[PDB]
């Protein structure tokens, strides 16, 4: 019915395009890029969107008398006139409009530190059914005027900025509150076995895609971690049930654990991760065996103490184990008596860091992919990977036990091949004694300077 403070949102908006809505939901990454971009969720059913991004902490609610008064210095519903701070729950950064462009219009972005008034938003009435001072209702068309610069958050053309155009926005709600203990989608976490589900190490003739039960010191390591997708936008933060049907993504990879015909059980490109190869669920028991809410729903299962036994929902197949201990996991009609997991939830700060080491080995990739392209021949996200480099190198600053944080951020990263991958890096700008652009060429030494620096950071200590 109603927002609140402490309720994750996504900031959805529709474009019209090939004679249909798409509708998309405001997005950042926040370390390596600041700036907001927008992520279609219209196709989820053949594609589903990388929502980890998305969501966003309604921290704040404020009237503006009551603004005004803490600038020049708890779950209240949200009212219409009110202002909001929208933290990111990836990056936990705040929602603010930049000062930066591309005439009247301003970045959109993510702010470090939610000082001034960039980062505040008054939310304003679609019609003239809604008033200043009443409660914003959950399906509410709504307005958002930047505090800072007054103009509007707006949908351009796919992009978004603040602007003098007006643009309609729904605050889709992604949960509230949840009974301690239970698991709810959008959660990160790991699925033990009497040992946990994973995937193979980085470099892997594997090409990392085969699912595995494996033990040992994978079970604090980030390819063992699983963040669980529910078939929904709204309420996907929503309590899990039994019985219903989710997709479970890995995150370092951004693969989706799937049923293949050619192959069994894999995990698959987001583009190749259609409902029916890629629904699973819980069930109590292997016996044979509802209307989907809006709200949070019954709380079902539980951490550490519930028993979970996966199925494909399209095929019926059990998740099982077929044979330093490491079995590799496949599906299969029958399954064995011991095929029940438990589920672990992760913490905040090591599924930060998963979802990080997705960014960066993306965009590092991506960087050594240009350099390959012209190697050979005689005539790049430069911007990005400054910020990246830059980010990483404040993450791995040295400080009073962060010491321990530290080595084991440093531990994740280097377990996830973080360091070839700067090497990398390093090596192929090194080919180059002082091609590319005369443009690219200006950021060259700093590159190299940066990978350095953060080489080092991954070591230190």
């Amino acid at each position: 019915q109603f927002l609140r403070t402490d309720d994750e949102v996504v900031l959805q908006c529709s474009a019209t395009v090939l004679k249909e809505q798409l509708k998309l939901c405001l997005a950042a990454e926040g370390f390596g890029n600041r700036l907001c971009f927008l992520e279609p969720t219209s196709n989820a059913q053949n594609v589903p969107p990388d929502l980890a991004i998305c969501c966003f902490t309604l921290e704040q609610s404020l009237s503006v008398r009551a603004l005004q008064e803490m600038l020049a210095n708890g779950h209240r519903t949200l009212l219409y006139g009110h202002a909001i701070l929208l933290r990111h729950a990836h990056s936990r950064m705040y929602l603010s409009c930049l000062t930066t462009s591309r005439k009247l219009a301003f970045d959109v972005g993510l702010q470090e530190d939610a000082t001034g008034e960039a980062c505040w938003w008054t939310m304003h009435p679609a019609s003239k059914q809604r008033s200043e001072g009443e409660k914003v209702r959950v399906g509410d068309d709504l307005i958002l005027v930047s505090v800072s610069s007054e103009r509007y958050l707006h949908l351009s053309t796919l992009q978004v900025d603040a602007s003098f155009m007006q643009t309609l926005w729904n605050m889709n709600p992604i949960c509230s509150c949840c009974e301690e203990g239970y698991v709810t989608g959008g959660h990160v976490l790991r699925l033990f076995h009497g040992e946990c589900l994973t995937i193979s190490a980085a470099d892997s003739d594997d090409q990392r895609r085969l699912v595995y039960y494996e033990g040992g010191a994978v079970c604090t390591h980030a390819r063992s971690l699983w963040r669980l997708e529910p078939l929904r936008i709204s309420w996907s933060g929503s309590h899990l049930r039994w019985g219903q049907p989710l997709r479970i993504r890995h995150v370092t990879t951004g693969r989706y654990l799937a049923l293949t015909e050619d192959q069994g059980l894999v995990v698959v490109d987001a583009c190749k991760a259609h409902t029916k190869a890629t629904s699973f669920c819980f069930r109590v028991s292997k016996e044979k065996l509802k209307r989907d809410v809006e709200g949070m729903g019954p709380p079902e299962i539980k951490y550490g103490e519930s028993l979970c036994f996966v199925q494909h929902v399209a095929s019926g197949l059990w998740l099982t184990y077929a044979a330093v201990l490491k079995k590799k996991a496949i599906l299969h009609q029958e399954g064995h008596m011991d095929d029940a997991l438990f589920l672990t939830r992760c913490q905040q700060e090591e599924s930060q860091a998963a979802r990080m080491i997705h960014s960066t080995a993306g965009l590092y990739n991506q960087f050594i992919k240009g350099l390959d392209s012209f190697s050979g021949k005689p005539r790049l996200p430069i911007e990005a990977v400054i910020l990246s480099l830059q980010d990483l190198i404040g993450y791995f600053e040295p400080p009073q036990s962060k010491l321990r944080s530290l080595r084991n951020r440093q531990s994740l990263f280097q377990e996830e091949g973080m360091l070839s991958l700067v090497l990398n890096c390093i090596d192929r700008l090194n080919v180059y004694t002082t091609y590319a652009g005369e443009e690219a060429a200006e950021s060259w030494k700093e590159i190299v300077n940066l990978l350095y620096e953060l080489l080092a950071s991954l070591i230190r200590g």
